């Protein structure tokens, strides 16, 4: 049949700020930022680390997605 | 059938400012740092780290993705 | 049938900033680095690290990606 | 059937500014540097590292990508 | 069938800035650099480290990629 | 069947500025340098490294491409 | 400032049947007859006789249309 | 600044069927006629007659019509 | 500034019928039929009789059109 | 400054049907005929009789039309 | 500036029928005749009477059509 | 500046019929005639009768046309 999964956005005589990171100062500080540092022995399949409008779109069909 | 999974967007007379990582100062300082430092061993399947209006569409279809 | 799965924008009559990176002042800083550092016996298989307006997209259709 | 996975991007009468790194002022810094650095026995089969407006388009169709 | 996945842009009438890395001032910095510095036995198979309105386009049909 | 995966531009009455690495003032500075260092029995099957309005088309049909 | 006067439509997975005139039987019948007939010093301006999904988009501006 | 006055249709996955005149039996009949017949001394300036998906879009711009 | 007054039809994995004037069978009748017939001392500036998918396109900028 | 006044059509992945006069059967008929009959000292200065997915695109740029 | 008033067209893996006056069976009949007949002292400045994918682009530019 | 006004059709991987008038079977019948007939001091300027896929483009620039 119908399927619309989407990320769907329509702007019209519109004005729009978004996802925005702003430093104005910093010092001997860690501001904002996006890490996965240490990992042993992990077993990650689907991990989306996303920000500051980004996207991650996975369309997965009949599709196998197979650790073993 | 039909199946629309998309990231549709459509601007019309409009203005958008977005995803706009922004330093003015910085000393000594980590400022926004997409980063993945020390794994080990690890076994990661779909992970995706994204940022600052970034993107990322994976269609899998009748698709397999075996790790063992 | 009908599959439409795309990064579809459409721009009319319209101003657009967007994933834009902008440091005006840095000092002994690390200032927004998209980095992967240390890896030891790593297995990824699908790690996109996207960042800036960048895209990536991966149409895997009836596709195998066998790691053993 | 119909199938469209594409980066599918129309301007009309349109101003865009986007994936744009701009450093005014650096000193002893290391200011939105993409790199790898220090990987031991790993094993990456699908990894875009990718910036500032660029793109990364892969289309596997009935295609194997098999590491052993 | 019919099957589109192509990067498509189309301009009309239209001004457009992007992909751009713009130093200014740097001293004893790192600014913007791309690389891979020091791999020991690592198995890569299709990894595009892309950046600035850089592009990889990759079209495999039928086609094996065997690392054995 | 019909099949379109091609990197398609087409600009009308349009003004585009794109992948343009800039710098002013340089010291004692590594800026904007694409590079791969110091490598040891590693073993990359695609790896394309692109930059500044570079392109890298890889059309593989019923090709295989084995290394043992 | 910011002016839309359009026809706007946009279809997404519709089934859509309009603007049909369809006579299956018709004897000695005048069916569905756009006519003016007879006029005798008339003086119309701007009369538009439409049907049948037709379209008359007038978009005058500044524009005189002075009869005299 | 910016005007949008246009006949803007954009279909997606969609059947459309529109301005359809359809005759199966005629006879002795006068079916679905656009016309104009008998005019004396008439003045008509801006008069579309439009029928069956048919379309009339004039654009006068700073643009006199002056019929005196 | 920026004006657009187009017909502006993009069809995406669409199946559209229009503007069509199908006769099936006819008999002494007269179906269908654009026609102005019997003008006496007429003045007609700009009337398009249009029909079955036809445009007309008029784009009169600065333009005088005068009839004395 | 911009200006797009034009019969812009743009087909994906689509069928389309249109403009098309379709007869079967005709027997003493006047069937689907653009006329113009019988003008006695008329002045038409722009009258598009148009049909069938035919088109006229008339663009008068500081142009006169001066019937005297 | 920039001015674009053109029939612009563009079909991507699209099946595409128009413009087509098809008669299977005619007798004693007129059937889509595209005609003028009797005119007398008349006088048509800019009458484009098109038909059946037919096409009529006029571009007066600073161009006079003086009828006296 | 910049002017573009064309007839500007672009075909890719695409099928398209147009501009066909096809007779099967005629007898005492007059079908598809594109004509003139019977005119008496008439005084036509620019009347393009364009039928079954033709072409009439006439490009006037600081042109004048004048009948005295």
């Amino acid at each position: 049949g119908q399927d619309m999964q989407s990320l769907f956005t329509q702007y019209f005589q519109s004005m729009t700020e978004y996802g925005k990171d702003l430093v104005e100062k910093a010092k001997t500080s860690e501001i904002q930022s996006q890490a996965k540092a240490y990992f042993e022995k992990t077993h990650e399949q689907l991990t989306p680390l996303v920000r500051s409008a980004g996207t991650s779109l996975v369309n997965f069909f009949s599709s196998l997605m197979n650790l073993e």
